[PDB]
């Protein structure tokens, strides 16, 4: 089932930028005493990257940081409310003044009952839900770090399904991994993509974590794991005459020769990387042009994505579904039912006749001739047809309008 280029995306090295905050309570734990607690920050980084290995992520920790003073948020023994108060924090606070792809909090504060942590599922690289949160619940930080490592786990998309799988052979079951990557096939999120600077990295240099960090100019692993003729893998440093190691651009430790493709095109609306050969790294993921046609001419790429009404019923509906006949649209030249086109402080503003295909999506099913929509009291957004869809022959979706693809883009 799984195309040939889904199982080779699986085996590109994954990188997360992780920022760990401890709270108040871990931090009078420990005696207010800043160096050791960030010693053991680090060995639970280390555990996690030992942990992800096999699943090939690198967990880069690009901040730590420490309330000393008073909790930034109101920390409670409700689990699911700190929990929720702390991805607020991370989408609103933490994000404007410090990039990063996740972040957890450790706190040593008694959640109420069993739970040690709760994480969000399937949400990584999401501003709002990209967060866990964990309680600083043993001396052994090889324990916490685990739990650390199993709510990153539920936010990289593996399932409660707990307590165990169904049936088979520290780790993660065989079912937690088909979830896992399921989760990254069917949303490939744009963040863990990126090999961090080695320079915004904050924790000690590991020589031996395969990651190349400061100080370092390649990282095989152990001694005894690593078999790399280009690095010498106790000290980390580059053998005679290389230049690279273990770089997708990079073989026999020399850098690719230009155009060797280092990253293939997902769909059609992305544009393969290529190497240079002025260099190891495979230059970021980019895309096609904006307005390329895509899907079989069904749409217009934008920022690499075809969006098309098909697949975002399908997407709201679950498979089964298809988009409305145009009759349908017409419902969004009023504000009544499920009728809409913009919010214009806080009204609600009607499609003009032309702009129609530009507000709330309408899908249909079978007998159903009944126009469908999806609505949220809480989110106006949600059920909107996606900026950029098709909405007539070279036409398409700018700010709720229908317009000339030409003036997009
Ligand atoms: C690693 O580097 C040192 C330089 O101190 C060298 O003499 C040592 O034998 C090297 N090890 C390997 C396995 O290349
Ligand atoms: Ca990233
Ligand atoms: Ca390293
Ligand atoms: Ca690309
Ligand atoms: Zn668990």
């Amino acid at each position: 089932t799984n195309t040939p280029e889904q199982d080779r995306y699986l085996q590109a090295k994954k990188y997360i930028e992780f920022y760990v905050v401890v709270d108040n309570i871990m931090y009078r734990h420990y005696k207010r005493d800043q160096p050791v607690i960030k010693r053991k920050v680090y060995e639970m980084i280390n555990t996690m990257n030992m942990i992800y290995r096999r699943l090939n992520f690198h967990i880069a920790l690009i901040g730590l940081e420490i309330w000393s003073n008073i909790n930034e948020i109101n920390v409670q023994s409700d689990v699911r409310a700190t929990l929720n108060l702390f991805g607020e924090w991370r989408e609103k606070k933490l994000l404007p003044r410090k990039r990063n792809d996740n972040a957890q909090l450790l706190t040593g504060i008694d959640f109420n009952g069993t739970p040690v942590g709760l994480a969000y599922i399937g949400s990584i690289c999401n501003p709002k839900t990209s967060a866990a949160v964990v309680q600083d619940y043993s001396s052994r930080t090889r324990m916490v770090a685990i739990t650390m490592a199993h709510e990153m786990g539920h936010n990289l998309g593996m399932n409660h399904d707990r307590g165990f799988c169904t049936c088979g052979f520290y780790q993660f079951s065989s079912c937690s991994v088909r979830e896992h990557q399921r989760y990254l096939l069917r949303d490939r999120p744009q963040c863990i993509l990126n090999k961090p600077l080695s320079t915004d990295i904050v924790s000690p240099p590991i020589c031996g974590n395969y990651f190349v960090e400061v100080g370092e100019e390649c990282d095989c692993g152990s001694p005894a794991d690593c078999q790399s003729a280009c690095c010498n893998a106790t000290t980390c440093k580059l053998q005679h005459e290389a230049q690279c190691d273990s770089e997708e651009c990079c073989e026999k430790c020399k850098f690719k020769g230009a155009r060797a493709e280092c990253r293939a095109a997902k769909d059609d609306c992305d544009l393969p990387e290529l190497c240079t050969g002025q260099s190891a790294e495979c230059p970021t993921d980019v895309f096609q042009r904006n307005g390329l046609p895509c899907q079989n001419n069904q749409g217009y790429c934008y920022n690499g994505k075809c969006p098309i009404m098909t697949n975002q019923c399908i997407a709201l509906r679950g498979p089964g579904v298809k988009v409305s006949r145009d009759s349908c649209f017409t419902l969004n030249q009023r504000t009544r039912g499920c009728g809409l086109c913009r919010m214009e402080y806080g009204r609600k503003i009607p499609c003009a006749a032309k702009d129609v295909k530009c507000g709330r999506l309408f899908c249909k099913r079978r007998n159903s001739m009944i126009c469908n929509c999806s609505i949220s009291p809480r989110d106006p957004n949600y059920g909107m047809v996606e900026p950029g869809t098709k909405c007539g022959d070279g036409m398409v979706c700018s700010n709720r309008q229908c317009v000339d693809v030409k003036t997009a883009y």
